[PDB]
């Protein structure tokens, strides 16, 4: 016990070890085991940071206390450091002596406890290539002696995968499962512990601080365990705020500062909206009708959700926003998504679903199931909304995916989680989910038969209906049916696209002007509502870009200056210039 | 008693050796239990108590406040899920029949079918469920087991494959937490050959993964929601009389899953549609959560009752369910309540009041 | 990066855990930020709390040399944090850490430089910088629960366009120092900008500085006769088409002549159908001037006639004289509803996954081609 085994009732004299704050169920439990007749080795295990080490240690710590049955007194914890026993041991027959000669002190002690933590650790320390003498085998008769007392720990994971696996051994301890506190008991666990972080850091947390922390921990942080996330936003606090006085900002621990280190740590927005943020999306919908005219309830719809989520008031464990932007083609679908990812300076993640059309594809999204080929690679989706957890999720044509994909969106949608091969929840609750599609646009673009034509407004919905399943078009936030353009529209999207080209050509220093009258006859030739946008474009080209393209790539517009476009009205031509 | 407990309730250990752990755990305890120098024989009910804290089940508690949990379930739950009556009853019937000891031998707590049309309590029941009980909820969403493959998923890859150090989700969540509520969500979704791993669970309560282990269901309330039949439900038939298609959703649910799946299922409880007075109560449901986040902002709001029945009429579909109206709710109060409060009155500061215009069919609101 | 080193600094002032894990993309420079920490540390241009402290980078492979004799490793690792232990004043970076999740012996599997330091960093006696990838970290390192929640994850993003001007402008004395060449601000901006426009495969702080590396070590190269000069937009712009295939500005050296008598050529190799190589010209030359769609193909034709009339002469005739490679893909191979998986690839966990698609793997290869689908009614 000289330098492999750290005496813990010396350690907590010194105050070295953390108040221990309930777990009277667990400790009693523990202290049951200890008291057996044989095999009284009782084996804490649980997940990650619930408190396993922390009662093991809080044991001799109440020990030291005085606060325990008149059975566990003067008996003297030792922790086992594996690392420095099996420093020194480089020839063989030295790592049995010594663990024989620890062992041999516990016995002849007959009063200590050994506290192995990570006791999955020990089931190797031969060499000799086989199952070797080593711990695991040389401690194998004394647990079923009971001449001695141990107290394991290892993790959920660990002990099925490791330890369980020597059933020999297994046997001999006893497993006690240490949950994970609840909300009022982690509560009173930081109220316990805040002592010691309030002389750390020499700052003071509020009760609501506290209590504010502990929500906001079970909320956001979903990848770790209560009492253990809930004290690492306290502690992520106190040194943050420890950092202001340099600057003199020092202060108590104010619930807004606890939120600011939460969205920090979950790397989402919480209350950015104090600083310049709130006219970054009161202009929003402005910003963006400038970029795409027309649909201009769509804009409504977008900007309306992000307001919501922005504010608080949102949906609790949904997206930020579930739309189906159904129309006809080149009428700005996949662009003001694309313009929305723009203007919010947020991410956006473009998923081409004409490459799903195969039920089986779905594996691409969420990977593959153990033992199968891609297993190392995992969901292509579940990856990407991990990495950039505040995002815009632009699902395009999702009508030309096999219709039995849409069933994975239906949980995303409904809970905003999404499992991937290895366990993994990919967090949905700051994407703007859009899917884009020209469903039932073909049963609009119809030709009724008969003396009296038929208004034939509603086949759209019909066939949107017909496509997506019920349980499914049920969890849209709104299905923004997206109209055609028209002629202002038209003339506003030549002017876009005018603009655009005027950049392209400053970028070669040359400068273009276009009279107002080319403007409507551009706007009168490539119009053509059943195309959208996109013929606009096309007749742009062929009338500018081509006649342009050849005085700039031979001779005249090397270097250009000025060019002139005006139209003729004798025959309705256009003019050029230098 | 001990040595049958230890028979019927610890599989991972063989018999010459837990009935003596039972029998050493239990006298050391009662060399503890002299906290009033209370020493005795043990008797069968501390063998039990061991018993139930060794294998983590639940003991014989009805001298404990789960006697009062169990007593008021039904009402406590009927306050979250306003009608679908019969399927609470079904649920807390079954729960208390297995915590007053008249269980199934080696059957799961229950494994209840919930179908039924959208937009109903079907999904929501079972977590409001597992937060009354207090017990971790296990879900699964069943969307993502389509290939025929995913089994690896649930009960892990075979000796001699890359996965193997991983393990199964479902065994291993099982095992983590063995006195749970099992969601199976969407459970028509999964591939046909999913179900056969249910059909041992139902049947026999247990489940072996890959590296040997029996995951014990004896404590897991299986609940599986679907939507077959949906939409056959939400069509309207050719005729003078629209006829109901319950039966034909169910004729669906039997075309879907085998005979010997049915076979073991407790109930396949087909849930309804909401009525109006259930769409009142579930606005009301909603504003109450609405004034909750509200107050998290230090914003207050009360709602006049005509406006409340306005919202109800505005966004009541028997078609849809209850998830229309949490659109409606939040197209008519959250986006104004929004605006005003990220630029506009609301900022640090509440009292907001809603009440509707006859004349105009409008709302009010302000500071 | 400023937030970054703060939240950085914030997490090493932590009482217990402060172990601050610094995980991006390949390239992004998490061992840049641990490196410019130490930088920052010896120029006082710190916090004062982080003043004083000496950052040490631990190599494995150094520590895991000649360690048999069961032991060794234990006891060099035990001994290396022992001398840790007694500064206070001293931070372990290590640069790969998801590669000490084993150092232990083969016959069981256990004690290594993971399940050494949980007790040492779980009770706050040490701090470590760590340094990873997404794909390393979710694959490798969080599969250890108990080591992943002892350090605290830091999101090191790529920084933006300007963002890495500057970090272009705070490095070029260094780079211009080993090259003796000197580059305008005006050809760093171009640099950035071409390596966001072209290179599609790396990240955005690491191919500019690249860019900017290549153009210094063939600069160097030119002085042939000592023609010794600073590195303007036309150089930069070149080595940035080394990998985009097509320079914007050298089209008005001996392949403007290439676009103007195209047309003529392909009129001398396919007789008659005029205007589809009017078309496929007058295209091909708006994508060379610039006046190209950001983000479509040169072109999309669709070529309809009867049979046997040049439609797939044309073609391969343009793509002979421009000397591209045609890609042929001939959609009679592709009748069914299931083919498209040769394209693109298998699904995860299928037959053919690691072979890779067709049609996307040629386009990799071959950035700069002709693309043809005979038959595109067929398929
Ligand atoms: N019962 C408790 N009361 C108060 N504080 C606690 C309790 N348990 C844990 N903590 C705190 O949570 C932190 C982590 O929990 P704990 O150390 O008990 O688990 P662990 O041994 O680290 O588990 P693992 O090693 O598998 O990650 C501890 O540093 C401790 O400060
Ligand atoms: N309402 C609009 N105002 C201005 N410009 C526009 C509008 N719609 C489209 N455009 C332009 O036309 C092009 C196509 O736009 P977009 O792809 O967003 O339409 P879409 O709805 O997605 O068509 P599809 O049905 O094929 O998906 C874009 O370059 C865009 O700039
Ligand atoms: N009977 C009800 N009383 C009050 N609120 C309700 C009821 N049903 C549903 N809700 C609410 O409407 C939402 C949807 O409920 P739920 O998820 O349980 O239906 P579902 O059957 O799972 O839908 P689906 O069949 O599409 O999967 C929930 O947020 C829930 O709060
Ligand atoms: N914030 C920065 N300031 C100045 N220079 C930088 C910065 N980031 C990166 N660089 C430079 O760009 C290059 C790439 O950065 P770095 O090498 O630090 O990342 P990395 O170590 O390769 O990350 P990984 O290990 O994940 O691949 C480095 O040469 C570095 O000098
Ligand atoms: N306008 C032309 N100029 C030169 N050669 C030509 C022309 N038309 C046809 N040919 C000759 O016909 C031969 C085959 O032509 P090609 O392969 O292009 O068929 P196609 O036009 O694509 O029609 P399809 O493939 O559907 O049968 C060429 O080798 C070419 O010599």
């Amino acid at each position: 016990m000289e330098n492999f085994t750290t005496n813990l009732n010396q350690l907590a004299r010194v105050g070295g070890i953390d108040p221990l704050i309930g777990r009277e169920k667990e400790l009693e439990r523990a202290i049951q085991v200890l008291c057996r007749r044989r095999k009284n080795n009782p084996l804490l295990v649980g997940e990650s940071g619930v408190g396993k080490t922390a009662i093991a240690e809080g044991l001799a710590w109440r020990i030291v206390q005085g606060d325990v049955p008149e059975v566990m007194a003067d008996c003297t914890i030792y922790s086992l450091d594996i690392g420095s026993l099996l420093a020194g041991t480089k020839y063989r027959g030295d790592f049995e002596k010594r663990f024989k000669a620890l062992l041999k002190q516990l016995e002849q002690d007959t009063n200590s406890i050994l506290f192995i933590d990570e006791i999955h650790t020990i089931i190797g320390a031969g060499a000799a290539s086989g199952g070797q003498v080593d711990a695991a085998n040389l401690i194998k008769p004394l647990l079923s002696s009971g001449k001695i007392r141990v107290i394991g720990s290892t993790t959920y994971q660990e002990f099925s995968n490791i330890f369980e696996k020597d059933r020999a051994l297994a046997r001999r301890f006893q497993k006690i499962d240490i949950t994970e506190p609840s909300i009022e008991e982690t509560v009173q666990i930081i109220n316990g512990l805040k002592p010691k972080y309030e002389a750390h850091h020499d700052v003071r947390y509020t009760a609501k601080a506290v209590r504010a922390a502990v929500e906001l921990a079970v909320k956001y942080i979903n990848d770790r365990h209560l009492p253990d996330k809930a004290i690492d936003v306290i502690d992520e606090a106190g040194a943050r705020a420890r950092l202001m006085p340099v600057s003199k900002r020092k202060k108590t621990v104010n619930v807004a500062d606890i939120e600011s280190v939460v969205a920090r740590i979950a790397r989402i927005p919480e209350k950015s909206v104090s600083q310049s943020d709130r006219d970054t999306l009161k202009n929003l919908g402005d910003r963006l009708k400038m970029l795409v005219f027309g649909q201009d309830k769509a804009i409504e719809a977008l900007t309306e959700a992000i307001k919501m989520a922005r504010a608080g008031l949102g949906h609790e464990h949904k997206p930020v926003g579930s739309f189906l932007f159904a129309g006809p083609t080149g009428v700005g679908k996949t662009e003001v998504t694309v313009q929305l990812s723009k203007a919010l300076g947020i991410e956006l993640l473009r998923f081409d679903m004409s490459e799903y059309m195969e039920r089986h594809t779905v594996s691409r999204l969420i990977g593959a199931p153990p033992g199968y080929v891609g297993f190392d690679q995992g969901g292509l989706l579940t990856d990407a909304v991990i990495k950039h957890p505040h995002a815009v999720l632009l699902l395009d044509e999702i009508e030309k995916a096999h219709p039995d994909v849409f069933n994975i969106l239906l949980q995303v949608m409904d809970n905003g989680t999404l499992t991937d091969n290895n366990g993994r929840k990919a967090d949905f609750r700051n994407v703007v989910l859009v899917m884009t599609t020209n469903a039932g646009v073909r049963e609009t673009e119809r030709k009724s038969i008969g003396l009296i034509h038929q208004d034939n407004s509603t086949d759209a919905m019909e066939e949107i209906k017909k496509i997506f399943t019920p349980e499914f078009r049920n969890r849209l936030d709104n299905i923004i049916w997206f109209d055609h353009l028209s002629t202002d529209v038209i003339h506003q999207v030549v002017d876009k696209f005018i603009v655009e080209l005027q950049v392209q050509l400053d970028q070669k220093g040359v400068s273009l002007e276009v009279s107002q009258e080319a403007r409507n006859w551009l706007a009168e030739k490539g119009y053509d509502r059943a195309m959208g946008a996109r013929p606009m474009a096309r007749v742009i080209q062929d009338n500018l870009k081509k006649p342009l393209a050849n005085e700039l790539l031979f001779g005249s517009l090397v270097d250009g200056g000025q060019v002139t476009v005006a139209l003729d009205k004798e025959k309705n031509e256009l003019t050029y210039g230098f």
